[PDB]
């Protein structure tokens, strides 16, 4: 490309396998937040949470697109493998899958951080450092504490409900 | 009539039959709200619940007569059988008569829909689309939702008053 | 009743007598409004009337069952009756069975207040004389009014289309 | 066409003899309202009406060619006929005319569908449904309206003057 | 007095008595509010409802000395007995013993309308009807209302506290 400069091919693939985490995740919420939407599961404060995580992920990869486009290099696409469950238990199991998941992106945006790192490519690392890292940390932390306040709660179904109404 | 046109003798006969189904189910959710204002009751969120669904199918009657007339037909009014209860036990109970109700008024509707299409009535078919098929499925779904809610809640007086405050 | 006091079980029973009245009467309002929406009947204004007077009517019984419950009287209803018409014919021959309907509804009222003053019930005689007599007699009073309007106006077609057109 | 899916030859030629059909109306409602604006005859409120159904006819032409075009169908226009009629009588004689006529493309619409239907072609049907199937069934209850309450005013000239003062 | 007309000593007498019922209740509101406002009861909406009641109470009295005035009778106070307990319990405690107090206020309200029926005083009869007898029904009723869901939440504690923050 044109425009190109400082740019490795090791980051270039990397960012475009970071896409499609972004999306799978972002698949992963979907399902999570229809799954709250069940007639026999009617949780709609959590189905809310997940579907606007959901959203949140999908905007994580249409950002690290423009960036990868921004650099000169180039965007591919794979299949997008479906999500790890088709039903997700409760609000428990669902908070702890997505803690999973969020720390599971975590580590591939630490470990293109320490790429980046590797290649000298500080544009890389200060896009990181504003878009991502940070607001990794602090969703991790938000569904700790919900999942502090979760297993206090657990009269299971009781707290279940309480735990929809008065915190999601 | 001048204006008849398309509209068969079955249908008209259905319609009147349908209006008489949505003042009866009126009637119930009247019977319904009163019960869960006694003082030995006293759930004012359900009889809240209640006596709108009964202003609702009230106003489907309405909708039908309208329709009736709209199309050519004769409004013949029936007696209103009583409600099938006259105390309704537990928000629980009453949510699952509730849901019995909707299903059947469901049932009717798609019976006259189906009437529509074998008697090739257009106009009659758009009018139940329009105007109550996904009104039927948006408020079996809510009443599912809130079954699964409170059959969760179930210390099942806790539970009751939980519910009542928190969703209704 | 934990809060039932000085309500009578003759009271009681006259409360539920007259919750059915009312809604018969509504029952008999939406037929004679439905009637003058008919295509060869076709007096609006004749249909808006009695259509108000159907929510009046409603309104009426639902203001009783309130009543019922306040004093720990129990609501019972019972099988609502078809109206005693199927066609209504002219504006006069309905206004004159619309009179009659509120004469017979104006005696239940005042049968229950010679009741209520039997049995030594103030509160009943004050709610009857501050939500029912007073409506009644006013109510009464217009459609004698309208009556002596209508017979004046008896070249029939001619006058019941001034009517429809310049009162109601 | 490239955009051509579903549409068969037989309802693209049946959307345009409806045009034609619609246009055709329009034409008549055009002649109906300035007959009623002859110095000789002079009824504001008929003219106006019947101009005003003028304006809705073309409109309803002007949809359906749209809607040929979205399809990928292709318009085709034929000569217009004039209307049956150079003086169209009395209002009543008039309003009898426009209520055949409405019928007319009542039946129109009602074989269209019912070839869409045969046809497979849900669009064409939802269509018909969405614009003009509840549309006609309106305006032939007030059309039915109207000619109950001129025949009720039939001293046949005061009658008349009095039709279009207080309902036109 | 000038003004004295139809005023029997009978109800003067007894006017004075409701008087010394009505600022009794009020003080016994008032022990019962500051009860609840203890560090070791410390349920602040418990403490309000009952706060507001001694307002309401003292304010009826006020009304039926303004009416002996009005109508010539002459105040005449005497001693007010502290209430009935120094500590009250738990919320259902005080509730129950609230509902016992306005019975008896409402019984002597009764018993001084049968007086005035007696006595022939219209006046009598019509102050009580239009400022206290609906007041004392719907307040009973509200009562009833709060002592069955108190008595459904009844796990005490987590009961008590529900109450006072989802409902006081």
């Amino acid at each position: 490309s044109q425009i190109r400069q400082n740019y490795s091919t090791e980051v270039e693939a990397a960012v475009n396998r970071l896409v499609n985490l972004y999306l799978r995740a972002s698949y992963t919420y979907l399902s999570l937040g229809f799954y709250f939407d069940r007639d026999d599961v009617a949780l709609e404060g959590v189905c809310h949470f997940f579907r606007e995580l959901a959203e949140e992920k999908r905007e994580g990869a249409e950002r690290l697109l423009k960036m990868q486009n921004q650099r000169g290099g180039r965007a591919l696409f794979q299949d997008l493998q479906k999500p790890s469950q088709d039903e997700w238990g409760t609000t428990l199991d669902a908070m702890k899958a997505a803690i999973v998941l969020e720390k599971s992106l975590n580590q591939a945006l630490l470990d293109l951080h320490a790429l980046g790192s590797a290649q000298a490519d500080p544009h890389l690392c200060d896009f990181l450092e504003s878009h991502f890292l940070d607001e990794e940390v602090k969703l991790i932390k938000k569904m700790g504490d919900h999942l502090t306040n979760i297993q206090r709660l657990v009269q299971a179904g009781l707290g279940e409900y309480l735990f929809e109404r008065l915190t999601l």
